[PDB]
Order: structure tokens, then C-alpha cells, then sequence
DNA sequence: ATATATATATATATATATATATATATATATATATATATATATATATATATATATATATAT
DNA sequence: ATATATATATATATATATATATATATATATATATATATATATATATATATATATATATAT
């Protein structure tokens, strides 16, 4: 179907003129801003506290004061850092919340783009194909309700695992050779880092849905009894949308403390293996080490941010 | 011993699932869960071709450098053969080279790739596939293996 | 790690002035070209 | 007798000119971006007039 | 002994002038995408000539 192409060029012009990430990429000074922000946010676990942001960004500016062709300041890198920080906040490129500034979705997309741009270690590893094969196996074996198919699949799986058990008991176990193991480690890190990818998309969806609700509430005559249910129906509608649905399903899955306990104990041993230092440098190694804590903390932050929308009902229904 | 115990427990998990299925309690993916579960697979596959797009460039540059150095006078016949062998090995030992090598091993054990493509055919026939992915994406995921074998 | 800090800016600048993709996205006329190209290349997969 | 050699015909290549589309290059008008004067906001010293209050006089 | 009422105390809210920091409108410099121009290349047609192969008369 290509009737939509007329509409698609309009969509792209709109994105070009509005979406902050693309506008940033188009700027003359784009590489400086992107490098500075990447350096700054490489070390964030929560939103970096504002004062730390100002200080470290002043240090980063100092790192590049040599580049006078970019009109870099030469009298107070602290004032320059503060000015640049507020400028970027105005660009909808970083947002203040609880005094701790975070990276909006736009910056995340721009950074992912530019990082993937250059020659480097690539996104996929040699283990990506095996990962996809295992996932396809599970997805197909679970999608069809034919009980004969499921029992046959489990029979062949159990026979294969019995073969493996006999082999291991007899002592022919096999392990990853070094350069296979490093690739698996890197693929694991790349998969894991994608979880953080959308904690910021969800919050923007909450914000826009709440804003739309309040704006439509301008016609106050609607029944507040409708909203006695709309309290839950906002989440329900966004659960028809991928944002609310998948984020809450992710919350439910993540709340299974047993599987998360297994995952953490296994992350610890995988990182304790010698080749971990080969696969990942210090920064990545620490990042993966307590990924679980990162997810828990940031999901808690997202929940406590949606708490404002939870209070939106008390700001609408009550007219004392 | 760790491997033996892990097998001992995984075998029991699949035994539990077999008991559930034989009793009649087979469970399908919730008709909405299967939707995102499919686009997750598409997203995983989305990088597999992207990386081959750079394997191609790596080998193109290697070939061009070898051709240029052949015009180089300093090389004996033995030096040029050595350059060819070492350039090829070095290219093969880079990450993208390892991607290519793993692909080649999978081609050796073709049974698994054919099984994967069969499973993909089965997956995309499901109605939920039309909701999760537009037709173009479904086409690409269906002929992923063909695209790689061609690339 | 300090190299990863400064040399990265040079990497980004070289990408900005060299890499075709970033050069394209910066041009005043990017969206039209990108839409037309995707329309061309979506419907056929063999070239 | 067989084969030789020139005149003949025809298929192909070469020269030349016309017009069109092209590539390199210059200059132009356009837009991004930086710099500035200016007004307005944030914070502060110094102090007044004030509300609240202790401490307190006065009372039953 | 508790309760009404007293001069002074706690302490601040407000006010003014001052500086510095930030937001804005505006001017101005450099980068850009595009319009115009000359030499170049492409393909077209018109015609000449070169070439292979053959018809014919001929040598020995």
C-alpha cells in the first residue's frame, strides 16, 4: 500500500521540524553537544543530581576549551556549564525532576544513532543467531494450541535433555571456548541494555494522556461517574496501546522476585568469569553488575511519576 | 556437577510441563501477549541483517587493499600470498568476521536453519502476526534466512 | 578511559563531516529524499 | 581440368555536424547561528514598621 | 491561686537601593542550497569509405 506516501512526507516534515532529536542532529554544533551529553550521562544511574551535573559538565567543557572554533568560553567553565544546561533544557533535550535531571527520549535516540553510526564493535554478535533461534523455538512451540504438537515438542525436548544428561554424567560436558564466550557476554550486555531503552517513552505517554484528559475536561458537564471508572480506564486505554500494556506486564513479570533472584546470582558469576573483562570494560561491567537494581529503582521512579496522574482525578472531580 | 544439577532441574521443569499438557492443561500465549512477543522477535532480527551490511564493507575494503598492494612492487610472490592469507585471517578474527563464521557453521548444520524458517512460516501464518507487523515486516522476517544466504 | 572522552568528540566530528547518513539528515531537504527512498526500496528486496 | 584474380555488391566502420544533457564552477540569495543592548528577575545589605509574642502588670 | 492585660521582646515582612544573572529583540557573520554559465560528452543523423564475400573472366 502506497496511498499513505503522500501522508508520509508530511509526517517526516513534521518530525524534522518538531522532534528534538532530529533538530539536534541537524544543528551546526551537533557533535559537541552529543559528545558532551554522552560523556555526562554515561555515569547516570538515576537522573544525575543537578549540582553534580553542573560540576561534571563544567569539567567536560574544560576538556574541550581548546576548540575555540566552536566559540567555547574562556573565563568561567562553571557559568558556561550552567548556561548550556539551561539551554539544553529549553531545547526539550533534558528535563528537571525532583532536582535530578534526566535524559529525555529524544537524546536517547540521537545517542543510539550516532553511536551505531561509526565503525566499532557491531550491534549483533555471533550469538545473536542462536538467541533468535532459541526464541523462535519457544514462540512457535507456545503459539499453537494443538495439544499433540505440544506433547510431541516436549517429548523431543525431554529426549534431547536426557541425551545431554547422560553425556554430562559420563563426563563429556562442553563449555564455551574463549572467543565464543566473549561474544555471548557482549550479546547478553546488548540485550540487557535495551530494557532501559523505553523507561522514558512510557512516562511521556502518561504525560500526554493525562494532558489530553485534563484538556478534554474543559467540558466540565461530563459525568464524574464516568471518571469514577476513567480512573482505571486511562490505564486500560494505554493498555490497549503498547505503552501502558507492556509496561505493566513488564512490572508484573519483574515483580517475580524468584526469577530476578536467579538472574542476579547468574549475572554475578558470569561477570566473575575472566573473559568478562575482555567482553566489557569497567563501566559496562559495573552497569551490568547491578542492572537489576537499576531496573527496580527506575521503574519505581516511573510509578511515582505516574502518581501525579493518579492525583489528576482528585484535581478534576473535586470542585469545592 | 553444576551442569548435571542444571540438567536435573530443567528436565524436571519440562517434566512438569509435560504432566500439565498430558492432563489437558496446555496453555497458549494470551492473544495480546503473543502480539508484542512477536515484534520482540522482529526487533531481535532487525540487527542481524544490519551487521551483515558491514561485514560486506569490511571484506570489500580488504579486497581493495590487497588489489592495491599487488600493484606494490616490494612484494615477492611469497609476500603477496602471505598478505592474502593474513589479511583474510585477520578479517575473519574481527567481531563481524566471527558473525560470518558462526553463520557458516549454521550453514554446515543446515537442519537448524531449515527448522527456524519452518517455525517462521508457522509463526507468521497466525492472525496476531498481521496485527503486530505490517506486511512488509512480515515478508522480511519470513525470508530472513534467504536474505542472509544471499548476502 | 580519558581517551574515550576527548577522542570521541573527534570521532563524532569526523562522522558529522564524512558519514553519508549524518550528512543527509542535516540537509535542508532531508525528509523528502528519505521518504522517496524508503518508498522506492520498501516494495522490492532484490534491488 | 583446377584455381587465379578483378569487378561487384553489401555489411560495417569512420568522419562530421546538430542538438541535447552533463559536469565543474561562479555567484547569489537564504538561513543558522553568535553577539549585543536592553529589560526583568534573583539575591543581598540595611533598616523600618509591623504582627506575633514573652514577659509581665494588674485583677478577682 | 488563675485570669485579665501591660511594656517591652522576638522576629519578621516589607521596603529601598544595589549588584549580578537571565530573557528577549535585534543586528550581523558564516554556512548553505540553488541559479546561471562554459566546456564536455552522447546520441542522433548524413554521408563516405573500408571491409568481406561473391560473380565473372582468366592463367596454366
Amino acid at each position: 500500500m502506497e496511498e499513505n506516501t503522500r501522508q508520509r512526507t508530511e509526517n517526516y516534515i513534521s518530525a524534522k521540524n518538531q522532534h528534538p532529536a532530529w533538530i539536534l542532529l541537524a544543528t551546526r554544533r551537533a557533535p559537541l553537544v552529543l559528545s558532551a551529553l554522552k560523556t555526562l550521562f554515561e555515569k547516570s544511574h538515576d537522573g544525575i543530581p543537578l549540582e553534580e551535573a553542573i560540576q561534571s559538565l563544567s569539567s567536560i567543557l574544560i576538556e574541550h576549551v581548546s576548540q575555540e572554533q566552536y566559540d567555547i568560553n574562556q573565563d568561567n567553565p562553571f557559568l558556561q556549564a550552567s548556561r548550556e544546561l539551561r539551554e539544553w533544557i529549553k531545547r526539550r533535550l533534558i528535563v528537571e525532576r525532583d532536582g535530578r535531571i534526566f535524559a529525555t527520549d529524544a537524546l536517547e535516540v540521537a545517542i543510539t544513532f550516532v553511536e551505531s553510526l561509526d565503525n566499532r564493535f557491531m550491534t549483533s554478535t555471533a550469538s545473536r543467531l542462536s538467541t533468535v533461534q532459541r526464541e523462535i523455538e519457544n514462540l512457535e512451540t507456545r503459539l499453537n494450541p494443538n495439544p499433540a504438537n505440544r506433547v510431541a515438542t516436549l517429548r523431543r525436548r525431554i529426549s534431547e535433555l536426557e541425551r545431554e544428561l547422560q553425556e554430562a554424567e559420563a563426563g563429556h560436558i562442553e563449555v564455551l571456548e574463549t572467543h565464543q564466550a566473549v561474544e555471548h557476554i557482549r550479546d547478553v550486555y546488548n540485550l540487557a541494555s535495551s530494557l532501559r531503552a523505553d523507561f522514558r517513552r512510557v512516562e511521556d505517554s502518561w504525560r500526554e494522556a493525562d494532558r489530553a484528559l485534563r484538556q478534554s475536561i474543559i467540558g466540565e458537564q461530563y459525568h464524574r461517574g464516568d471518571i469514577v471508572e476513567r480512573l482505571l480506564n486511562d490505564q486500560d486505554a494505554l493498555l490497549n496501546t503498547p505503552e501502558g500494556r507492556v509496561f505493566d506486564s513488564f512490572q508484573q513479570q519483574l515483580r517475580q522476585s524468584s526469577e530476578l533472584k536467579a538472574m542476579s546470582e547468574r549475572l554475578r558469576v558470569i561477570l566473575s568469569h575472566p573473559s568478562a573483562s575482555d567482553a566489557l570494560n569497567r563501566l559496562q561491567r559495573h552497569d551490568l553488575r547491578w542492572l537489576v537494581k537499576r531496573l527496580v529503582d527506575e521503574s519505581q521512579t516511573v510509578l511515582q511519576a505516574r502518581a501525579r496522574s493518579e492525583r489528576d482525578v482528585r484535581g478534576f472531580m473535586k470542585t469545592g
